[PDB]
């Protein structure tokens, strides 16, 4: 019933690089999803105490949310775009695994994932 510590967003010993795909992931992908009318449930870790979801972290073992992804993109945590794409996919999958079909939260994730998939389809070639 308690919340875990949040995912890691800072690790000085992880090697980092600034690349055009990672810049696209922040400037196009994250920003597009973050401003959406359905973004709010995904802008921060699930607070299972205040939301009264005592079994959430019993089921979800790799929590992920766009607040964590945003901080990671600010902190160069991902060496490559596939790592950040994986974090978005984990966020959507957690929602589909935990909830029931047709719940509001699932409809919201699906609308964000539709936009995510379209933006990833146009991920630029590495420079
Ligand atoms: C403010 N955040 C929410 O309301 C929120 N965010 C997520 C990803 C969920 C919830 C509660 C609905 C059911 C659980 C769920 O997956």
């Amino acid at each position: 019933s308690m919340n875990p510590p949040p995912p890691e967003t800072s690790n000085p010993n992880k090697p980092k690089r600034q690349t055009n795909q990672l810049q696209y992931l922040l400037r196009v992908v994250l920003k597009t999803l973050w401003k959406h009318q359905f973004a709010w449930p995904f802008q921060q870790p699930v607070d299972a105490v205040k939301l009264n979801l005592p079994d959430y972290y019993k089921i979800i073992k790799t929590p992920m949310d766009m607040g964590t992804i945003k901080k990671r993109l600010e902190n160069n945590y991902y060496w490559n775009a596939q790592e950040c794409i994986q974090d978005f996919n984990t966020m959507f999958t957690n929602c589909y695994i935990y909830n029931k079909p047709g719940d509001d939260i699932v409809l919201m994730a699906e609308a964000l994932e539709k936009l995510f998939l379209q933006k990833i389809n146009e991920l630029p070639t590495e420079e």
